[PDB]
């Protein structure tokens, strides 16, 4: 399958990234608290079930939420304010919290059985959310031998994902709040807080700026 973009809502985020988020790709956003990953988050729940010639791809969401983060009422602001009526747009983000590490990684797996029902609709899933991907990696495995074990599952992990993605054309999006570990994502983009409000955006392996706004993100 050829791979499909999805717009952030951002024209200067979306040149950064050759034209928006990859389907067959884990995009890793990844940066201090408050640098906006959760409202990219939202704003991609709602782009990406727009038709192709706005930006979307006709799809529908899988979220996975480790933090209570998720936040329906904004995924209806920004629908609306996209012109897009809120409640069909949030019917279609299919929500599961993650009590912990072990229970996020069979939601992974459980999200295939609803990918393949929904693979021949004309609303397959073509976004899967996994925020926070770290906190609870971060929580669970500390202390002395805990890198090892840590990075391991964790590939695990981003290999159960990366499958997905490449499988059935999902574009996989994941946050990691950070304040020299490897990352396996395909593209990582660093965002922190700029003056006047703003978000920067950087490509790690120019910059893109935007704010958080009624819309979700805009230039």
């Amino acid at each position: 399958a050829t791979i499909g973009r999805i717009s952030t809502g951002s024209k200067s985020l979306d040149k950064l990234l050759g034209g928006g988020i990859e389907t067959q790709a884990i995009t890793e956003v990844f940066g201090e608290f408050g640098s906006g990953k959760t409202q990219l988050a939202h704003t991609l729940a709602v782009m990406v079930q727009l038709p192709p010639e706005e930006g979307g791809l006709n799809g529908s969401v899988m979220w996975i939420d480790t933090e209570n983060t998720f936040r329906p009422e904004r995924i209806r602001e920004i629908a609306q304010n996209r012109g897009l009526d809120p409640d069909e747009v949030l019917k279609h983000i299919a929500y599961a919290r993650a009590f912990n590490s072990n229970h996020q990684m069979l939601l992974v797996q459980q999200a295939e059985d609803m990918i393949k029902e929904l693979l021949n609709t004309d609303r397959p899933v073509k976004l899967l959310i996994v925020d926070s991907l770290t906190s609870h990696f971060r929580s669970e495995y500390i202390g002395r031998g805990a890198l090892a074990e840590r990075q391991q599952k964790l590939a695990k992990h981003l290999a159960d994902l990366h499958r997905l993605a490449n499988l059935y054309d999902i574009a996989v999006f994941v946050t990691n709040q950070v304040q020299i570990l490897a990352h396996s994502a395909t593209l990582r983009v660093y965002l922190r807080k700029g003056k006047g409000g703003k978000r920067i955006a950087r490509l790690i392996d120019g910059e893109a700026v935007f704010s958080i706004t009624e819309k979700g993100i805009e230039d």
